[PDB]
């Protein structure tokens, strides 16, 4: 059976038979915006993302998918036909398929999202899954807190003995593009600018490799007032060099203390304190030193040891804590997706097309 | 023979041929209470106290029985079931079995409980023996006066001679979870709050360590308003500390003149002196030096001499009191009920199948 | 005299001269939370509720009373200085004041609470009453069982002949936030998202406006799933529009059977009839007939039927009930302090200064 995840910013896919996804790629959507100069069939009406991302400049660029929310399904339908057709060589209708969603999500997304499953791809059967459980599956626990964090939306499930606190689940919509726009705005101050979508994606190359978090952002700040070197230089596509210095860590910083983004919620840490202090009091001994840390937004260096020393210094003394962060941390939602595919005892709970033609949609709901 | 107490609040069991008793654990049920998030066989229907006990949080807590009154009687199957099978690892076809009561109870309760001994575990014999006449075996006299107190109930049983007189004894149903519950009332005084099934369980451990009963109620009053040092800090399973002050003793100083209860009965003192003064002026000289503590709700310091300077300060003068607190009360009851197994005597005593399948379920009261 | 509810959520006061209060606002107290662009006097460092709520968007809000503790006296402080100083224009030293509490509450609440009324207004007497039994004196009987319930609090007193039962009394921390958190958790449902504290208080409004408690959910889902109309529009500030549908009841579902929150105790229903239970067998059928509800989340339509039926349904038949609801609920509570203050005999029980100056603050516990 076929595993996708259309989590934000991108897809993932592959057989639930591996371990690793097969196609990994910016699920962007893109146009061109001129009209044609030369005579050929070169210019298609549409490019998908590993082409979109190659041509980009001559296209603009949309994401279908925002906050985890689908904001255009024309665009979603195409995506997935690519997926299916150009890239796994695989007819939908063969194999059952599993989709990954965010937590809390406004119920129609699922309504509509089992209706095309059904209704055009003609798939055999389906299921939604949420990524922070699926999650679990890829390290094999089966009690701890589990923290997702990707593009445009966080979130964290408490389990414990494989059962959720439904009501100790939070979104915090700040990651993501919520956070790449902050190195653009910030970045201005050197005098580089930055405008618009195809050329947003190079701030977002930039931050994917010369970013990381302060193990305390007042040293650090003092430090790079001071006239120590700490700056890289970096080269644009063009040839223009590029260098940033005393900003690598200012701008994660806003992850945490968000004021800087204007919102004024609780930031990471406290909201995993205060997800756990929503658990009952015997749990919370044993979800501390299980904090897992998922999604690839997870992967500066350096969270993990600031992550343990605020929590430490926050929660009540006395509490061993020990953050799971394992590698490879980039793959371990569709990981887990694998694994629960393969388990036999799970395939009854697939939707058939039985149930669909009794209840339609809704039936997502049981 | 197999020697089990169901006694509220804790069953007791073992092999007669022995000193102490095998297993002792609490014998709650306790049942899942959210649907289910991850694959498996963890959560069974349900957990019996030895684990219900240990996952608390995600479950609920339940007592089948209160106030020495069995609530539903599927649910003491389940926990003689794991008794038989899993714990003392014996077919109960083999061995005969005895069972401590409450001296009142409604007689219903009898009739049903041998029922299910023959009927479904067909054994091969039973008998109902009262708590206070096997506390006697313990001692091994033959006369004195027997003080038990368990969770939810006291009772008093005179005996002299090794005769009872059945016109004496008293039930007051003071002790235990109704002692408990006014720690919970009243440690929201300092702010700390309790709610539900599993969190009680901390709140009766506290009782369990952490109690005393005042030489005098009014002086230690006095003595803990001072700024004198009394309090005791106790850690939470989250690590959250509590301090308890001027409450170790205002817990079980309820126990007697038990209108902080709301009760307006007599208290513990009051019964064992209303109790003697039933009996016949030529039996009291011979019952007072030998008041008899037992069960576990006596395991308070300070009991012995509150209650002893009590009845001294009751009684008529010129008359020697001795309060015979053994340790092992805990278990009093059932090394009681290990030594009358035992007794060749007593062999001819048993109930057997032919009774039960003469007379019926009334053959209990022989 | 002066008279004030500090209940949760929201402050009301008068002189003990009338039928009602003349001012009620929120008690929010809010702060700016940017540097100002621009020169003048108009920002002062805090605002309280009525400029609060209107200026709210750039404040942030705390309430300083949260399940009727006090958790920063520096902001109450703030809150009765506004209300002696700026809303009532009176000096505090002419008059005495009572003030309302929460039946169980920490006693070093009441310390700090008449240390304040002393030892900073100098004002000249003070008397802290509960807030159920003031509600009785509205309504002038004297026998009955009051159910009040307000931001955050719910709790009942039974009172027979003008004696309560204090070991009758239950506290239950289910109301108010607790319930306003999930039509926020549910309101997300439909896409829309409401995250800060400035936010919360449209949907508070909303729940101020659209609300009512279905006579059975049962029907009343299986209704709303069908394509009957019964959704409504609301309006947002900006002209946003709002539907509301099949949720309008679900909302104040979760008062009853409240699950839905993940607490596990009983709902308000349950722990009104087993505060009965722990009453004498005959005070019931005075109470009964007499359930007297009070406070401001008694406001919903609706709540009479079904309080009458669940209570119909598990007491014993051929006893009578009636519930007494009365209009102006809202003010019931402080309508009865009024009348308290206004009972000549009743003028010998405050506290006065010579008092607080032998005993202190704790000569509240008499
Ligand atoms: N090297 C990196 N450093 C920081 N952030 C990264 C890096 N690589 C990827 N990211 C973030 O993670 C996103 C990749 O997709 P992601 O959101 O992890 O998928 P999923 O939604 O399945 O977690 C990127 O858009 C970027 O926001
Ligand atoms: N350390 C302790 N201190 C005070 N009370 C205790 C302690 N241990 C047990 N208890 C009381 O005794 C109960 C244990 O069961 P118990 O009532 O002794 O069984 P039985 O009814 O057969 O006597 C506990 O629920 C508690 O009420
Ligand atoms: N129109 C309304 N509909 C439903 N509930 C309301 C309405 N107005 C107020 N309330 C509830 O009552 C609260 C107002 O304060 P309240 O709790 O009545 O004070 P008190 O604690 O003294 O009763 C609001 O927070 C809300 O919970």
């Amino acid at each position: 059976a076929l595993v996708v995840d259309n989590g934000s910013g991108m897809c993932k896919a592959g057989f639930a038979g591996d371990d690793a996804p097969r196609a990994v790629f910016p699920s962007i959507v893109g146009r061109p915006r001129h009209q044609g100069v030369m005579v050929g069939m070169g210019q298609k009406d549409s490019y998908v993302g590993d082409e979109a991302q190659s041509k980009r400049g001559i296209l603009t660029l949309k994401y279908p998918i925002e906050h985890g929310i689908v904001t255009n399904w024309d665009d979603m339908e195409k995506i997935w036909h690519h997926t299916f057709y150009n890239e796994l060589r695989v007819a939908p209708e063969e194999h059952p398929v599993l989709l990954t969603e965010a937590p809390l999500n406004p119920k129609a997304n699922r309504e509509k999202m089992t209706q095309i499953m059904f209704e055009t791809f003609n798939t055999p059967a389906m299921y939604v899954a949420i990524q922070a459980v699926l999650s679990l599956y890829a390290s094999g626990r089966t009690t701890g807190i589990v923290m997702d964090s990707g593009d445009g939306v966080t979130h964290t499930v408490p389990i414990y003995e494989g059962y959720a606190l439904p009501h100790a689940i939070l979104r915090l919509d700040l990651a993501g593009r919520d956070l790449t726009d902050y190195l653009m705005k910030i970045l201005t101050e050197r005098g580089y600018s930055f405008t618009t979508t195809a050329e947003r994606e190079i701030v977002r190359d930039i931050k994917e490799k010369l970013c990381y978090v302060a193990l305390d952002f007042e040293q650090e700040m003092a430090t790079a007032a001071s006239s120590s070197s700490l700056e890289k230089s970096y080269e644009l596509p063009d040839g223009q060099v590029i260098t940033i210095g005393n900003e690598r860590f200012r701008c994660p910083e806003a992850l945490f203390q968000p004021s800087f983004l204007g919102m004024e919620s609780c930031g990471i840490h406290e909201t995993t304190f205060n997800s756990i202090m929503k658990c009952d009091v015997d749990i919370r001994k044993d979800l501390y030193a299980n904090t897992v840390l998922s999604g690839g937004t997870t992967m500066y260096p350096g969270i993990a040891d600031r992550m343990q020393k605020e929590i430490t210094a926050l929660a009540p003394s006395t509490m061993k804590i020990k953050i799971i962060a394992p590698p490879e941390r980039k793959y371990s939602v569709w990981i887990g997706g694998s694994i629960l595919a393969s388990l036999s005892t799970f395939q009854q709970m697939w939707i058939s097309k039985q149930e669909y033609d009794e209840s339609g949609p809704s039936i997502v709901h049981r």
